[PDB]
C-alpha cells in the first residue's frame, strides 16, 4: 500500500519563540501501524535555543498512530494527498505556541513542514530557563467538526524539583483528498508517550520517540 | 475497614448560574473498588432550572474510583477526616463554572456538600437552550501538586444535531488527614463515563450513573 509497515520520514521547521528566530530540520523512521516512531532532529538555525526544546516536542507525526477497534484513521485515509494539522498550545503559566503543518508523501517519504509561533513566555519562567523534563503519557479526545478532525488534550511537563507545568492544546486537521472518499470517525481517543531518548551540544541535537494508540473508551456503559 | 464493598451517599447543593439560584439533594450508593455508582438527585429550589442539567453533573464523588494495577488511593485513604475538592470548568463558547465540594463521613455513610458558580452562559448557547444530550467519556490526569492533589482533563458535551460542546476542567483535590499519613501516588490517569439513566419533570430529579477505572500508562516506555 501507500503507507508502508515501515516508513521514513524528512521534517523542516521554521519559527520565533519571543522573537528568537530559529530553524530545524530531522529524519525519522516508523512503524505507523505499530504507532511507534522515533526523530532525529537538528537544530540549523538560531542555535543554541534560548528555551526549553520541549515545548516543541509535540510539532515534529500522525499517520504514526495504531489505529485498532477498525476506528477509522482520518490520516493514513487521506494519502497520497495528504493532511494538515494546526494547534494552539496555551500554557498555564503564560505562554502560548501556535503550529500550522502540513504533512505529505514524496518518493513513499513522509514530508512534514512546520512553522511556530511562541509568544509570552515569562522570562524566569520554566521554559526560557530551561528548567524542564520531558512529558508526561497523555489522551487526547478526537471528535468530528466542520468537515475536519478536532483534538483537544492536556499536558504535564515535568519541573527540576518535581512538579509540573499544564498547558491545554486545541488541535485542528484537516485533510487534503476530497471529502466524499474518506469516512470520519466518531469520537475517539489517543493515548501516546513522547520520550526524549538524547541530547548533544545544548539541545541542537535530540532524539525522540513516540508511541501512539487509538481507542474507543474500554468502559462499560448503561446506555 | 471503613470503606466498605458497599456505601451509601448523600448530598447537598446549593449554587447559582447566570443569577439563578438553586438548590439540590440527592442519595446513592455504589461499589467503590468495582468503581461503579448510582445517585439519584432532586431540584428542591429554583426548579425546573433555565439551563441544562448536564453542567452539574460532574458536581454530583472521588471514592468511587477503581484503583487498578496496585495504584495508591488518595481518596479512601483520607478516610476518616475526609477530602475537599474545588474545580473550574471553562466551556468554550462562554461559560464559566466553579465548584468547591467538601466529601466527609458521618456514620458510616459519604455525606457531600456542594457550593455552585456559573457565569456567561450565553443565552443562545445550547447550554441556556438546553440542547446537550449527555457527556462523552472522558479521561482525567492527576498529578501532585503544593501537598495535595490535582486533576486536569478536557469534556466533550453532546450537542442536539449532532457535534460537541467542549469544556476544560482544572482540579484540586486537598485532604484534611495529616500529611505523611498518605502514600501520595505518581502521575496517573482516570477513565471515567458518566451518564444520565433517567430525568423526570424537566430535569427537576435526575438518576445518574457513573463508572470509573484509574490506570497507569499501558503503552511501552523507552525510558
Amino acid at each position: 500500500e501507500l503507507i508502508k509497515e515501515n516508513m521514513h520520514m524528512k521534517l523542516y521547521m521554521e519559527g520565533t519563540v519571543n522573537n528568537h528566530h530559529f530553524k530545524c530540520t530531522s529524519e525519522g523512521e516508523g512503524k505507523p501501524y505499530e504507532g511507534t516512531q522515533t526523530m532525529r532532529i537538528k537544530v540549523v538555525e538560531g542555535g543554541p535555543l534560548p528555551f526549553a526544546f520541549d515545548i516543541l516536542a509535540t510539532s515534529f507525526s500522525k499517520t504514526f498512530i495504531n489505529h485498532t477497534q477498525g476506528i477509522p484513521d482520518f490520516f493514513k485515509q487521506s494519502f497520497p494527498e495528504g493532511f494538515t494539522w494546526e494547534r494552539v498550545t496555551t500554557y498555564e503559566d503564560g505562554g502560548v505556541l501556535t503550529a500550522t503543518q502540513d504533512t505529505s508523501l514524496q518518493d513513499g517519504c513522509l514530508i512534514y513542514n512546520v512553522k511556530i509561533r511562541g509568544v509570552n513566555f515569562t522570562s524566569n519562567g520554566p521554559v526560557m530557563q530551561k528548567k524542564t523534563l520531558g512529558w508526561e503519557a497523555s489522551t487526547e479526545m478526537l471528535y468530528p467538526a466542520d468537515g475536519g478532525l478536532e483534538g483537544r488534550s492536556d499536558e504535564a511537563l515535568k519541573l527540576v524539583g518535581g512538579g509540573h507545568l499544564i498547558c491545554n492544546l486545541k488541535s485542528t486537521y484537516r485533510s487534503k483528498k476530497p471529502a466524499k472518499n474518506l469516512k470520519v470517525p466518531g469520537v475517539y481517543y489517543v493515548d501516546r508517550r513522547l520520550e526524549r531518548i538524547k541530547e548533544a551540544d545544548k539541545e541542537t541535537y535530540v532524539e525522540q520517540h513516540e508511541v501512539a494508540v487509538a481507542r474507543y473508551c474500554d468502559l462499560p456503559s448503561k446506555l
